[PDB]
DNA sequence: GACCACGGCGCG
DNA sequence: ACGCGCCGTGGTC
């Protein structure tokens, strides 16, 4: 810092850069700087100076690296103080917060940013000393991962624009039809997009019972859950739910996506955020490609839009019940571990209401998804369509079949209260203080956040590690990693190597880290994201 | 134009 | 009575 010294910087310096916007793929490089040995180096011309650097180290290294790859420059990201802070406390998600917290100030000048990166790393890195397990995550997962992610953000994914443009016109017509029908029943036109106007119409201008109310402002809710219960109580309801689906997918996916194709690449680029979640998961944004619809017919039509480059094929890899398996391993429950040991499908195997294996099943498929979150009979009976206590009775059979689960939940909650945090299999930790709150609702909310983190975070660790190990193997085969959706990966491979890439990636993922239970991966190849599954 | 809270909903 | 990001609305600055 302080002493201004001419560019270029000495090797191994901390970089501070300024972008016109957050998205590195769309951002103009306004300023570039570096700091080292107590010196500040401000580049005369940012874009040119980019060539000098050998690797990116400093706050938000990956982003600068992404922009570098955009310009043909092979500039890999390295140390990033944000990554260290994220490992100390996953609540450290922003440079504004991190700086303020560890001896600095997040500015709009590259030099002060570069200097902030230098001292911020010194301090933070010191706080990580002794934390063997965290250091291991930083070196063996986080740091290397930042590079893999940088290459995914720069590669982007191919989108069938004309297809979506056409789908938009068809959906527009169907929306108009539902709009006219709803207005007819309402006896008058209003903003069907306005849940406020909808509330008045539904519960006041109609004999419709208000089931629940909104959290913050306490209005009569018009959530899908509420409307579901009223689907028979009125024709207009079903038409409103259908209107909801269409408008949701049209305004969020169908319309905005085509307009996001990058001019240089001709592909769709998302940002994979590394210090965003409280559990250790990745997040996707601008645009979010981890929530592309798939569960409904209309959603699946949208998913077909994501296609492979010509001469290429999409390879889709999904872990199967990875969080359940993580639980089986974390808890040590034999009667569960031995369900994945025998390769026996849990949902039907845990369909032990009587004996499989084989009738009421899928009621367990929702119990298994449900135990991870700590859902009670209410969310259960409602989503399963059964009496309130024809749901409670269920949940208790579960803890009797799998006692070691309850024991683990109990275990970690106790651990959490004591030291103030919980952790994953690899020692990634999340601080959750409200475990000692005197208000039950608040405390029981903290508890759910608390015992879910180790499970969801461990699965995140496994996927991350699997990506770090899988990446180099893909480069050697001229294949590329496109997207990650928490428990699934999407690769793009040349048709010829497609099947080879598929088999390899599968094994890299199944053996990423052996547990007291085998990890199972489903693999699919196709010209589009949808067909690449099944 | 920007950013906001909110209700709502897409995905794992 | 889990984890995210984005939409339109309604609203402010
Ligand atoms: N984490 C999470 N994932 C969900 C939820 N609802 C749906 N999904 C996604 C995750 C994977 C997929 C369900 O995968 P399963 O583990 O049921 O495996 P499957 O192939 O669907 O088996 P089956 O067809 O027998 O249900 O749907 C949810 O509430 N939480």
């Amino acid at each position: 810092a302080l002493e201004e010294a001419p560019w270029p910087p000495p090797e191994g310096a901390f970089v501070g850069f300024v972008l016109s916007r957050k998205e590195p793929m769309w951002a103009d490089l306004l300023a570039l700087a570096a700091a080292r040995g107590g010196r500040v180096h401000r580049a005369p011309e940012p874009y040119k100076a980019l060539r000098d650097l050998k690797e990116a180290r400093g706050l938000l290294a990956k982003d600068l690296s992404v922009l570098a790859l955009r310009e043909g420059l092979g500039l890999p990201p390295g140390d990033d103080p944000m990554l260290l802070a994220y490992l100390l406390d996953p609540s450290n998600t922003t440079p504004e917060g991190v700086a303020r917290r560890y001896g600095g100030e997040w500015t709009e000048e590259a030099g002060e940013r570069a200097a902030l990166s230098e001292r911020l790393f010194a301090n933070l890195w010191g706080r990580l000393e002794g934390e063997e397990r965290l250091l291991w995550l930083y070196r063996e997962v986080e740091r290397p991962l930042s590079a893999v992610l940088a290459h995914m953000e720069a590669t982007g994914v191919r989108l069938d624009v004309a297809y979506l443009r056409a789908l938009s016109l068809e959906v527009a017509e169907e929306i108009a039809r539902l709009e006219a029908e709803v207005f007819r029943l309402a006896g008058h036109p209003f903003n069907l997009n306005s849940r406020d106007q909808l509330e008045r119409v539904l519960f006041d201008e109609l004999g419709l019972p208000a089931i629940g109310k909104t959290e913050k402002t306490g209005k009569r809710s018009t959530s899908a859950a509420v409307l579901e219960a009223l689907r028979e109580a009125h024709p207009i309801v079903e038409k409103i739910l259908q209107y909801r689906e269409l408008t949701k997918l049209k305004s969020t996916y169908i319309d905005p996506l085509p307009d996001l194709i990058h001019p240089r690449t001709g592909r769709l680029h998302t940002r994979f955020n590394q210090t965003a979640t409280a559990t250790g998961r990745l997040s996707s944004s601008d645009p979010n490609l981890q929530n592309i619809p798939v569960r409904t017919p209309l959603g699946q039509r949208i998913r077909r839009a994501f296609i492979a480059e010509e001469g290429w094929l999409l390879v889709a890899l999904d872990y199967s019940q990875i969080e359940l398996r993580v639980l089986a391993h974390l808890s040590g429950d034999e009667n569960l571990i031995r369900v994945f040991q025998e390769g026996r499908d849990i949902h039907t195997e845990t369909a032990s209401w009587m004996f499989g294996v084989p009738l009421m099943r899928r009621a367990a498929k929702t119990i298994n998804f449900g135990v991870l979150y700590g859902m009670s009979a209410h969310r259960l009976s409602q989503e399963l369509a059964i009496p309130y206590e024809e749901a409670q009775a269920f949940i208790e059979r579960y803890f009797q079949s799998f006692p070691k689960v309850r024991a683990w939940i109990e275990k970690t909650l106790e651990e959490g209260r004591r030291r103030g945090y919980v952790e994953t299999l690899f020692g990634r930790r999340r601080y959750v203080p409200d475990l000692e709150a005197r208000v039950k609702s608040v405390r029981e909310a903290a508890e759910r956040m608390a015992f879910n983190m180790p499970v969801q975070g461990t699965a995140a660790d496994l996927m991350k590690l699997a990506m770090v190990k899988l990446f180099p193997r893909l480069e050697e085969m001229g294949a590329r990693m496109l997207l990650q959706v928490h428990d699934e990966l999407v690769l793009e491979a040349p048709k010829e190597r497609a099947e080879a890439v598929a088999r390899l990636a599968k094994e890299v993922m199944e053996g990423v880290y052996p547990l007291a239970v085998p990890l199972e991966v489903e693999v699919g190849i196709g010209e589009d994201w949808l067909s690449a599954k099944e």
